[PDB]
């Protein structure tokens, strides 16, 4: 169509619709009530991705907000879809090196006020007010990847596993607020086409890069 | 009112709020604390419905959504309701079962990715991608019901009270994209009238009928 | 601003903030399970609050409803904080006496009735069904406040704990349907700038109050 980065949410429509059926065959089998879990989890978020990708490809995720005095699109279904598979992705790790619930919560709860303000943020006309906003979600986010990183016996094989997924997190996690910054939602230093292309690259990264990673390794099995 | 199907809602509305009155008078003096938590679900569930019945009723729950050129009356209070409710049904045929979370975890998934692609289906203005989102929310709904199916050493009582209540829910949830599609939400065989009749005795049979199947069954008690 | 209410929005700010860096310092160093998933919710609830407080402070949490022939500031932002601060808090008290899955399912779904309802009511610019959602609303916390009291051989030391939150618990939330009743959202008895006063000195005995009784004592410890 007439939006530039329509090439973008269909790919990223495609690549998450590829990784759900993929997850979706690899799945079938899985007796582990453990293995299960992850199994879930891996095929859910790419799942969820793949609807709100499309979403946003059909026009329906996709809404304009004034700011700066302009009208300016705001794609609320790329936080919309963050909501739900950013905490499934923080179950995972706390899965795999059995953390206490209490700590689960925090992360849990943790994510959401960072999706949360990072939407408000999105949504805010006032043009400073939405960098207030920022700041929160990111504040909230560093809280999360403190607990990932210094918080946590575990056999080596999740020893192992879990230090990989917990630099892939910290690494693709902390890129969203700086393209969040940098794209047509903070100060507009790149456009919205290549703002478009950036967070799909990440999300594909994120949902079924990082599933790919966790599924290969035996830590998942009882 | 004016509203020709004000009859119905006002009937679900009624029919909820006195099932909900049964449940809860019923679930007085239960201590076991499994059949707990069927009691739970099957008196939370015609209670969350009965809000939503009426607040159709007022009008609260009904929006206007332009596609075929025309202002279409959508009851998005319909989908609040069964975003709620299906997943809460599920919980409870897998806890009859003992299903494993990463299963449990699969079907609410699942589900909301379920009610979540029809509402914006239902909500979607370009006529021809409603029934895209149609055909994503039914392929969810295939999912789920392949799982209750062939997914499930229980005791006799529960693989017997299981099998009803299965077979009850695959045609009870089956007959649901059926109305969207001949109702005015879809190709508009059916007049909303008529559509709203319908899904009233289907919500009605799904909270209230399944629950008094359900809570007559000792498979519920420990 | 002219919001001549901004003040107490503007001190509720402050005060929540400011407490959920209590709380994060004081949960500094718990390494018991138990003591984790109360340091969790103590900690959550006013960050939660905070982000709420701050957007109606800001606006954005704000909206106008049109009843009685005139525009009725509404912040909804109030609603959205109560949708998750309550069940958490629900939460605790049920951990604290280890209440059964059921009854804590009966409660948070009774709670999500009640926040879900009032903010319907609080939206509804038919000013006589307003109350209609009221009563509801008012109904599920009754319920709550019933089980709370009437449904639960603990060490002497929760019993005792818990004697006392109980009591809060009841005194506080009674209050909320009074103030909403009285406020500009109900029969409009008492201004915006004291209702928003009123749901400020209640928030925050609410939020920060209560969980600074609550970590006190030793009764969240295994
Ligand atoms: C937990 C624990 C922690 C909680 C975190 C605390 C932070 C709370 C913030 C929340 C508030 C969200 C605000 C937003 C939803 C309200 C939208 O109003 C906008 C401003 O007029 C309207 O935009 C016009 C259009 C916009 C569209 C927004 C819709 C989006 C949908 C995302 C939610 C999903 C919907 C699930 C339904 C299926
Ligand atoms: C920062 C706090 C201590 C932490 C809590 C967050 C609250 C405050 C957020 C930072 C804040 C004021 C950003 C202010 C932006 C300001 C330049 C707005 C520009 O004003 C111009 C008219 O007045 C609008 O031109 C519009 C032209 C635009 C291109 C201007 C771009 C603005 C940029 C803001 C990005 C802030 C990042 C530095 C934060 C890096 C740390
Ligand atoms: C974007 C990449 C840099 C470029 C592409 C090449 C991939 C390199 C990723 C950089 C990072 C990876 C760091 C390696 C890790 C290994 C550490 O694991 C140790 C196991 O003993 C634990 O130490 C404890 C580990 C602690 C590590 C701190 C976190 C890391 C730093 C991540 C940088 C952030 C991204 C800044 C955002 C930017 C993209 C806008
Ligand atoms: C999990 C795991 C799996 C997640 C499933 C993935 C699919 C995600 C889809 C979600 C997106 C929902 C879209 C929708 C909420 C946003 C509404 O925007 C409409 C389009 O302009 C506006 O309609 C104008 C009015 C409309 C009204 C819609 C409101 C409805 C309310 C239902 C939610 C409930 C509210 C709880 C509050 C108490
Ligand atoms: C189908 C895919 C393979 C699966 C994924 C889903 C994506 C596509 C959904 C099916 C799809 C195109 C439906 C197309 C409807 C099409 C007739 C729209 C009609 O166009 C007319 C003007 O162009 C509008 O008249 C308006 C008059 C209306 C009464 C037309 C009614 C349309 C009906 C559509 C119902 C489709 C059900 C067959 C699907 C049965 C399988
Ligand atoms: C089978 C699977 C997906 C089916 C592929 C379809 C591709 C659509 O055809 C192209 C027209 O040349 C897209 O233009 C159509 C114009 C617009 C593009 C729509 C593309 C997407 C809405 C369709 C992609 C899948 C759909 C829903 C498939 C649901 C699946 C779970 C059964
Ligand atoms: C709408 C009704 C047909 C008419 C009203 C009369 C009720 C008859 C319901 C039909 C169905 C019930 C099938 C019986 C079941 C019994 C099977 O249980 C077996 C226990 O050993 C398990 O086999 C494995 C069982 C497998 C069964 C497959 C599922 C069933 C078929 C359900 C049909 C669907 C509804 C199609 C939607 C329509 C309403 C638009
Ligand atoms: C469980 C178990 C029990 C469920 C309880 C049953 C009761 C269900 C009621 C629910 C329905 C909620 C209605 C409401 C969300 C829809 C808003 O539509 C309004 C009427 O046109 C529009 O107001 C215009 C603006 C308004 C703004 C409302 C937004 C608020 C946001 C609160 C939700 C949070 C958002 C999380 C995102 C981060
Ligand atoms: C009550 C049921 C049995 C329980 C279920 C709830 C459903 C009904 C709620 C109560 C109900 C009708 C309230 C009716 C308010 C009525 C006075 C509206 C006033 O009508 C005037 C024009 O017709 C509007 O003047 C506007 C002037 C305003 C200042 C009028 C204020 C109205 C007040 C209503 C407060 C009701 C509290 C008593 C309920 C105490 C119990
Ligand atoms: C007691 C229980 C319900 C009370 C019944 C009331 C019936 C309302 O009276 C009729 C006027 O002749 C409805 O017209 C009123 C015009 C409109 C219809 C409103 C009907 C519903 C809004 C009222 C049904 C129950 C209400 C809320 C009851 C809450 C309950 C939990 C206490
Ligand atoms: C607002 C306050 C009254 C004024 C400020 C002074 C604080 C006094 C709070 C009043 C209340 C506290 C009652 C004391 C409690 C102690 C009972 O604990 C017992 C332990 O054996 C259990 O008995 C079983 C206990 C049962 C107790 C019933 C609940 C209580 C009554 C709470 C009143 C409500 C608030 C009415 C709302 C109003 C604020 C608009
Ligand atoms: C076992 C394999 C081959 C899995 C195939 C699943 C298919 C879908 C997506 C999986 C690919 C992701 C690789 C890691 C993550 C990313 C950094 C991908 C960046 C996206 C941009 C183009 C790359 C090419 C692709 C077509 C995969
Ligand atoms: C123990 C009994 C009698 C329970 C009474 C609870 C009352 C409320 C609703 C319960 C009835 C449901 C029966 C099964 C489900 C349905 C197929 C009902 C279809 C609805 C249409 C009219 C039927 C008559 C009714 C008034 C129940
Ligand atoms: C250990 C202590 C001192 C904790 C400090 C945390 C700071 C933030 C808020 C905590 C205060 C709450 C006390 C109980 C609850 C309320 C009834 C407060 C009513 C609010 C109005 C003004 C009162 C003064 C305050 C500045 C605390
Ligand atoms: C698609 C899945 C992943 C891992 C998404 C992660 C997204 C974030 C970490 C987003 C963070 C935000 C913050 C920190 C700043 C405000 C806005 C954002 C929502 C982009
Ligand atoms: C009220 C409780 C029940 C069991 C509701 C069940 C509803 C469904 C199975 C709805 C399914 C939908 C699908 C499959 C197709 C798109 C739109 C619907 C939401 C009607
Ligand atoms: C901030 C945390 C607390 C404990 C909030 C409690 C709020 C309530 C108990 C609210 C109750 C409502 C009812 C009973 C009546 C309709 C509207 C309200 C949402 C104010």
């Amino acid at each position: 169509t007439g939006r530039p980065e329509w090439i973008w949410l269909a790919l990223g429509t495609a690549l998450m619709g590829l990784g759900t059926l993929y997850f979706l065959v690899k799945g079938m089998g899985v007796s582990d009530p453990d293995a299960k879990k992850f199994y879930a989890i891996t095929t859910l978020v790419p799942a969820i991705a793949f609807t709100m990708y499309l979403s946003m490809l059909l026009g329906y995720g996709l809404t304009m907000v004034p700011f700066g005095g302009e009208q300016n699109p705001i794609y609320w279904a790329r936080y919309a879809d963050w909501l739900f598979t950013t905490p499934l992705l923080l179950l995972a790790l706390a899965l795999l090196v059995d953390a206490d619930q209490g700590t689960i919560l925090a992360l849990v709860g943790a994510d959401g006020i960072m999706i949360g303000t990072g939407l408000v943020g999105a949504l805010t006309k006032v043009y400073s007010y939405r960098f207030v906003w920022w700041a929160i979600s990111t504040a909230a986010m560093l809280y999360i990847l403190y607990v990932l990183f210094f918080g946590f016996s575990m056999r080596p094989e999740v020893a192992s596993t879990f230090k990989v997924l917990r630099n892939v997190t910290v690494v693709l996690w902390s890129a969203y607020p700086v393209v969040w910054l940098i794209g047509s939602e903070g100060a507009g230093i790149v456009p919205l086409n290549i703002e478009t292309l950036l967070f799909m690259v990440l999300d594909v990264s994120a949902k079924v890069g990082f599933g790919l990673i966790l599924l290969r390794s035996r830590a998942i099995f009882g």
